[PDB]
């Protein structure tokens, strides 16, 4: 299960660069440079590597402090074969986005917060990146009167179709991804799930240019089935990034390795992006817990590689595997697939089998047979065929 | 607080008509003829009742017994002045429907599932009703393996484009409205939360034939703002309908009486509904508990209405009075409202005050004034000013 | 992974006898004749059954009716070799116990609550049971005056109290688990969790007497740790029953089968019965779900067994690992299991080690090394080693 | 609704002063010196003001700088009349804390939490604090393996009984309460409910030294009902201390003024304080949420004593309101405080009434009444009578 670059797994620097602070919590771990983040990482067998603008260059930097942050980690990079597959914008941490960044009730900030974004698409080009991604994380409410929804969701659309205009008139090739999340740091977040975030991108100018970057500790914090939610943006055509991680159901944002939380989530994750062919990276937005040292992290690290990998092998057992083909048959998931009405809506409503002549008790007493299906899914997970 | 038809206030059949049984419990309610529920509903001051086909007329009536359930029904209605603004079908008590209607695995049930949706469309454009719910609590999954997401909303598009050939076909005025919900009975159910359901409905031939009915207590069975996501859905444009009723968060659906459950949510709802013009009925989906009698029923159906009234009386107040009109000026909700950049994309690139020349310490300085707001809010509910 | 009656399975007969009738939908099975539940459980290798009065004796049955019951279950029993190690009341289906049967505000209910389960005791003592279950389904609220708890709490240890001064009176060796759920059918319930229960317990008049009945599903519907809830009932020496399934977090009962729900959480339980030589009945309380025919029922009872096996295999080869015996140690395990201070407390007071010398920034820079731990137990679960 | 020293409202330095960092967001609010904190919660009308250790003097302080720091605060508490009736330990900032205090697998760790503790409650009782809280907020695990949980039960019985080994030594006064919390920051916490405290306190030596000091929101992130777990809490005898805050629902620890949130909760909190005579502290364990200036911080203070008062208010009148003493009869309110059988077990077991002779039918067609006695108390509430 040793991962190499073809598998395309990339990882934030804020992720294994993480301090280990926690609303109640002073750091555990020295920051790192991103040099040796790269080092590290690229050691372990990861493709690539993502950025916030300040993870990559401290806030306030001047263009000369900004140029050798830059080189340094472009040194990195070319050292290793790392690629940067992706890059966000920080438009949370700074007390100026206290009530947000492109939907903060200030105006000065909403703009502020563009200028800060294009600035650092900019650079996300200039190092090769095809996702842009945004999380809003401080654009919501902890009180009702606070932020009026319509108003923000006006002043949402407005900055992402500015952001469209801007890659537009530079002939950029990259694409945004919207990162849902129902709560945390705000009381309530604005597009708090996948299904959200996909309804707002369809009211945007140049809905084509944006997807999602769903993560699996977001929907789950809502309670929400991640499998299912990544089912849908795959449907939409828009699941343009994933992030990766653990969450032991509705908590605050726990980040844990990927495969760690909810590990049959995990699996049938992972069955649906094989299945699907996703293309995209398979990018580990987690924190090693603040109870480790640098050796934990690279180890944490590792695991998120090592549990993708066992789930995909055990996937691919589970679908190659004659038995599980039978008992997708006597399930009916190969009926799912059929259109329900080809035929036609006149035909429909001229068939008799479908209402006058339609035996119900008889369809009724047909069992579905899904938990002797389940226990060979449960089977094929645990090396206990 | 006294409720008039003026007001719009509509109910199942199935709400005030719950016999009492859940998941651990036989009733403790004798059935109501449906025409005894219209009658004691208007007496109430109610405007309307809605129903499933089989609240109506009992599964497998004859054509004569069918013919005779809606002769008496429509007797109530002239008897009372009582509308159906609304009706829905029941595609999930009988066990036929136990993997779904729309998104059963058996093909034959998806095809009957349609046809026992399009004989009710028919029967509730006769009774005047301009919304058609569908709410798919069967359509979902337990396991993993039992439902392909991706072909089980090709299968969900198919029924609702079949649904919206039918009304096109026949000229009928009726919208279809779908209802969310994240789980229950399923372990989850598809189009889960109003963002999945709005993102589906983008996807569909003519979108502009559907809507949601978003229901107060399945968003909070997500942990999710139900005032937010209405919000969501006032922006879209696709509030058709909607159901009001009380939870006590990530539970069972409880049903509890609308202003029971999240008291501060219900007044941030109404302030919502009230600010918007929403002009929809105003339906309670709710089951009195099994705890009550009859007299119990009708006192929790009477204080649906009466919580209702009551916090569009202190919405309005919050809204008018002077001193809240300063705190939202205060809090910039004023400045949320004015567009960030109709200057155009070049002129925000050339601002220095967008960027080079932004005070970001000074503009972090500046207080929301979020909380003064809030407990004026609070005052305003309370009756406390 | 064959169980056979040596591994201590054990089943209600409400668990493969659910016909399916869920809050939305009627049965999909018909009903289960206790006789031919006994007679596959046992071909399935289950070492017994489990049995609410109501399950075994339809209510209101006649002395002659009730006689016939008993006998031919004791036939099937016999024939079978199965026994009956658990019994319980079902104070919940019948509409009298709406209001809770020991906690009812009604004092005629209590007093045939407690009757009722009084004529169970002797049966359960009658079929060999050790041990009496008492789930309070209906003891709670839907809202804040209908229940003072203060009371009702009193009510409770009265009905305990009465119950242990019955056993005691009879000379029977039997003993009570109070199974905690926090809500469902009520909208709380009361002792919603192990720890409630436990500390309930501790103020009866003959606290020996009782211990809990903790369930997966239960706790986990409050978000709780199942194995630490598991360990703490441990510790107090009170984990007299358990039962077993499965649930994916903060929702309804879903009562999946074990293994099924969170699956690390089924691998850290069954590693701490097994470490802690738990030597009571392996108890499913789950329901095949109503999409499966009785094949199905089979299929999942044989699931929840042969998950157990395959989990207990998995533990024991984790807790035998050498390398994982050294991460034990690299991790501090062995240290948390030394006495803080068996020096004593002046002796700790007078330890400039412990304050005056204690290097805190050393302390602090040690890693606990518990993510490399627990990538090897996610190993050892998967066969990954 | 005017707050005086008289309603011994109490505010945590660490409540006011809270600067606003987050998991996510860097300070918004300078470091208050807790003298200002002391002069502007005492012109609100607090009663006091309570501390952890390094709130008040800051962590690696020199005897001498520790001296100043609580000279000045003694003489602003001397100037405004403030009084300090409880004290609690910090155990979870300082990285040392990483894997806990009294819990820490480092038992280095663990005697270093006891001396720090220690220390405290010398200077607690100096400045005549009552109460000593214990929050073990480090207390737990992110992993299954990190935690053997009976051992770390051992450990934590073994610290609660030093301390109460070291104040019978000094002849001190003070009791403890213990403060569960179900997860953040680990991703488990031990005593993760008032149930499991209450259990764990019946297990130590001199049990009668410990109580619980509930939070509003930590029972809510597990789901449960606060009110009723302070019922427990009462009927135990162990309600000796309590912290106000609001939360919606299951999410992380958001600490919003005493009203928000769940305000039905708040509502019958208060009702049952001021029923059962509760004589502690009306402390507040709140943040001002990081939007606000200093400003909104003081109103937001205020908020927490105005929504106790207009609670206090509304609940004394809806129980003194003779139709709601009516509603309650009606509701057999006064029954459930009846003992069951006060006659004695044989006189139960030879009651025909109870048993042979009971009318199940009629005693389950009698309605509760209850939706009536919670409109009047909803009614009561908004000032809607
Ligand atoms: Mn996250
Ligand atoms: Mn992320
Ligand atoms: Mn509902
Ligand atoms: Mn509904
Ligand atoms: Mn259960
Ligand atoms: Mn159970
Ligand atoms: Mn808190
Ligand atoms: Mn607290």
């Amino acid at each position: 299960y040793q991962p190499t670059p073809e598998d395309r797994f990339t990882f934030g620097l804020w992720t294994v660069g993480w301090q280990g602070r926690d609303p109640f919590g002073d750091a555990t771990r020295r920051a790192l440079d991103p040099v040796e983040s790269v080092r590290r990482l690229a050691e372990l067998g990861a493709h690539g590597v993502t950025f916030h603008d300040d993870d990559l260059i401290p806030f306030g930097s001047s263009d000369s402090e900004r140029e050798e942050h830059v080189k340094r980690f472009r040194q990195a990079l070319d050292d290793t074969g790392m690629k940067v597959p992706m890059a966000t914008t920080n438009l949370f941490t700074h007390p100026v986005f206290k009530d947000g960044g492109f939907t903060a009730n200030d105006r000065d900030v909403r703009r502020y917060a563009l200028r800060k974004t294009i600035r650092n698409i900019d650079l996300a080009v200039e190092l090769g990146a095809e996702t842009y991604v945004a999380w809003g994380g401080r654009e919501g409410a902890e009180s009702g009167g606070a932020k009026d929804v319509r108003d923000a969701l006006d002043r949402m659309k407005e900055a992402f179709d500015l952001l469209g205009e801007y890659v537009t008139s530079q002939g950029y090739d990259i694409r945004f991804a919207i990162e849902p999340k129902p709560n945390e740091p705000r009381g309530d977040i604005l597009l708090p799930t996948v299904g959200h975030a996909l309804a707002f991108i369809e009211r945007l100018e140049r809905p084509e240019l944006y997807g999602v970057n769903p993560e699996v500790g977001h929907e789950q914090m809502a309670g929400l089935n991640f499998p299912h939610g990544i089912a849908q943006a795959l449907w939409a055509g828009k699941l343009f990034h994933i992030d990766l991680n653990g969450q032991n159901g509705i908590k605050y944002d726990q980040d844990l390795r990927f495969g760690a939380g909810d590990l049959r989530a995990a699996f049938w994750l992972v069955d649906l992006l094989e299945s699907a062919g996703y293309s995209g990276p398979r990018h580990f937005d987690f924190k090693p817990p603040r109870t480790e040292d640098f050796d934990g992290v690279w180890a944490s690290a590792a695991g998120c590689m090592r549990n993708y990998l066992i789930l995909k092998e055990r996937a691919a057992a589970f679908r190659a595997d004659p038995e599980v083909q039978e008992a997708l048959r006597a399930s009916r998931l190969d009926e799912l697939a059929r259109p329900t009405a080809a035929d036609g809506l006149q035909a429909l409503l001229d068939d008799r089998s479908a209402f006058e002549e339609f035996d119900v008790d008889a369809a009724a007493a047909r069992g579905m047979a899904f938990e002797r299906l389940d226990q060979l899914a449960m089977d094929h997970l645990l090396g206990a065929r």
